[PDB]
């Protein structure tokens, strides 16, 4: 039984870091960012503009999604990432976490949810995930991250 | 007698707001944001840089830009604003040239700029187009219903 929680607790910053570290898609610098967002929500609240949906089983965090409203826009949101622990990864939890983010974005009047990823081979699964969830590749910024590493911007119309 | 400066002084937060106010293009809250960025630089480092254009004791214009997080050599041009008495005199292009020079010197590769596709932003669009930027992406209805975001790309090296 997976439970979805939106309230950020003090235990979360480190639990998120461990989730992020278990996936292999986060360099230490990226895992630092992942944890910092949880801490800023603890040191401010909703004010930081970072929202979370944590998937838990017992006292363990199976995975989570991080998202927020896009600055200077009306009804546009960014999905920062969905991270699931390796042992809960072929469980449909990723799609469940995205469904919850979409529910939340719809409730606050959102029209769009954007996700950005890399165009390299390693990110092929992530792109499939987004495409299977109904996101459409709307923009490609060539060599955005580095030579040969393009940024692909995926769009999901929510309303 | 135009000079270029990059050290953020306490006095600049208000001068920048005034450059933004002088144009008559932005809301008082948009001017608030511009002033806030200058102030946030003074208190930090904060991820962005400035190039101020000045004629005598007055700020004629400025540019605000910074490195794109999580990229190697990608930069974002946040804002370039020139006062009405500096408009159409090439100060905007000159400020953009300074940003591009500073970005190239830090080993930068790309400079992106973003604007709206609404009627009011046509001059901004033309300015970037005239400067060598190419429209690489359009995210439809991005800022609000019917207001698309155009992402402009400038290869600097």
């Amino acid at each position: 039984a997976v439970a979805f929680r939106r309230q950020v607790l003090p235990q979360d910053a480190l639990l998120v870091r461990r989730v992020v570290e278990s996936t292999g898609f986060f360099t230490p610098e990226e895992a630092d960012v992942a944890q910092e967002l949880v801490d800023e929500h603890l040191m401010h609240g909703a004010a930081c503009g970072y929202h979370f949906v944590f998937a838990t089983e017992d006292d363990d965090m199976a995975g989570y999604a991080c998202y927020g409203p896009t600055p200077a826009t009306e009804g546009t949101y960014d999905l920062y990432w969905i991270a699931v622990a390796p042992h809960r990864q072929h469980s449909g939890l990723g799609r469940a976490l995205l469904a919850e983010v979409v529910h939340d974005v719809r409730l606050t009047g959102g029209r769009l949810l954007f996700a950005e990823t890399s165009g390299i081979r390693k990110y092929a699964p992530t792109r499939r995930f987004y495409e299977r969830a109904g996101f459409s590749a709307e923009a490609v910024l060539k060599a955005f991250y580095r030579a040969g590493d393009d940024k692909i911007i995926y769009r999901l119309e929510v309303a």
